[PDB]
């Protein structure tokens, strides 16, 4: 395990870092914190600490407190390594349609949900640790457009409303190596149906 050469250091910012289409953000194990942009309640109307525009990745970096409006990713990203110290609104929105994937890191301390789905997409969170949190995954509520979403190696610990909630029929949620402790429900879908292993 070679850390990263940011290990250690702490970069406190001010606005919304913006990743541009193919770029890679990786901060080699910094700490960032925010400044001005959410106390990491559930307060609606924070901003960002990364934008993710179509085409960019994120990789290796803590979010420290305040979690404020987390990750917003507007399709074709992939987010590794990433650790949400303390979840704020939530962790990461994909705000836009296409594939986005959670990779390694972890995510603590989400009043609400971690990951929020606003559009249609593709959404797999792989080799990845989330404890006390409200919902892992929440597709928008009232929303019917399809999502689907791969839980890969994941562990929960300590979810107090279900690890996926969703109003659409036509989305799906498939797992493979899910391991669940201390859990209200597992999945908040129309019909259970909807859920599958591999
Ligand atoms: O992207 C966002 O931050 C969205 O936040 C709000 O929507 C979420 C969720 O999608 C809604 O269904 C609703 O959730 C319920 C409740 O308000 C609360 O979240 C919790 O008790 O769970 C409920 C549920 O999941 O059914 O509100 C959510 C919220 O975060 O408050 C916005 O209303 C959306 O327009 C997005 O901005
Ligand atoms: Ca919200
Ligand atoms: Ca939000
Ligand atoms: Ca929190
Ligand atoms: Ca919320």
């Amino acid at each position: 395990h070679h850390v990263g050469t940011n290990t250690g250091g702490v970069l406190v910012i001010t606005d919304t870092i913006i990743v541009k289409s193919g770029q890679t953000y990786d901060g080699k194990g910094i700490k960032i914190i925010a400044q001005g942009m959410g106390d990491g309640s559930q307060s609606q109307n924070q901003k960002p600490i990364f934008k993710l525009e179509k085409g960019a990745n994120l990789k290796n970096v803590i979010i420290g407190a305040p979690g404020c409006d987390g990750i917003h990713c507007y399709g074709d990203n992939v987010v590794e390594n990433v650790v949400w110290e303390d979840v704020g609104e939530d962790a990461l929105t994909v705000k836009s349609e296409g594939v986005v994937e959670v990779i390694g890191g972890s995510a603590k301390e989400a009043a609400d949900a971690v990951f929020q789905l606003n559009a249609p997409c593709t959404f797999k969170v792989k080799n990845f640790t989330a404890t006390n949190i409200g919902k892992l995954v929440r597709q928008n509520g009232n929303t019917t457009f399809k999502v689907v979403i791969y839980l890969e190696d994941v562990t929960l610990n300590n979810v107090k409303s279900c690890v996926a909630k969703s109003d659409s029929p036509v989305s799906e949620l498939w797992y493979h190596n899910l391991n669940v402790n201390n859990c209200k429900t597992l999945f908040e879908f129309p019909s259970q149906s909807q859920i599958h292993q591999y």
